[PDB]
């Protein structure tokens, strides 16, 4: 299983972008995704997970409102829509599977990933 | 904040256990893992366990080798890693897996991440 992020770069306070996970080797379907950052000299933080159907989900405080996560599995795609955004939300982001967790060893679930991340800076002036 | 401990130096072949213990949050209500980034390499999973503690996970490079557990009348996890080796140096963080709301307005906690403790696997 091999994730690829893309859709990072430079931009302005109060601009909008939508990151986007490719997954390859797996059928992203098996997997329950979230994103993951890290800003500069801090430690990481949630930012949002979704179900494998998509019918669940999870936000942050700090980026609930501003922030829509959606897959397409067809695509096998997760994105990340990130609205006005704000010099706070410079950091990298990572797209990662969630762990499927097994009673013994008893299943056959595809390995858990993490991706490489992409680096989003909002920045101005 | 979550916090863990009980790394640092262990000699090659040799076991740690590593604990994570939290102040402002319940760590038995969440379904926990601990992941490890070693230097100069990505961030990866190593291990999960459910809240309360009868479902696992393990990364294929230390399943065999590992063994994760929790104690939740005190609200600690552990992770138990034996026959150490260089790959596995590493800093490594306890966290919180996210609960998922099916729909809007659920009231589950924010998850949180620990600021992570290095492993030094030296002689």
């Amino acid at each position: 299983v091999q994730l690829v992020e893309s859709g990072g770069g430079l931009i302005k306070p109060g601009g909008s972008l939508r990151l986007s996970c490719a997954a390859s080797g797996v059928r992203l379907s098996a997997y329950d995704m979230a994103w993951v950052r890290q800003a500069p000299g801090k430690g990481l933080e949630w930012v949002s997970a979704i179900s494998s159907s998509g019918g669940s989900t999870y936000y942050a405080d700090s980026v609930k409102g501003r922030f829509t996560i959606s897959r397409d599995n067809s695509k096998n795609t997760v994105y990340l829509q990130m609205n006005s955004l704000r010099a706070e939300d410079t950091a990298v982001y990572y797209c990662v599977t969630l762990p499927d967790l097994c009673p013994g060893d008893n299943c056959t679930y595809p390995d858990a990933s993490w991706g490489q991340g992409t680096m989003v800076t909002v920045s101005s002036g």
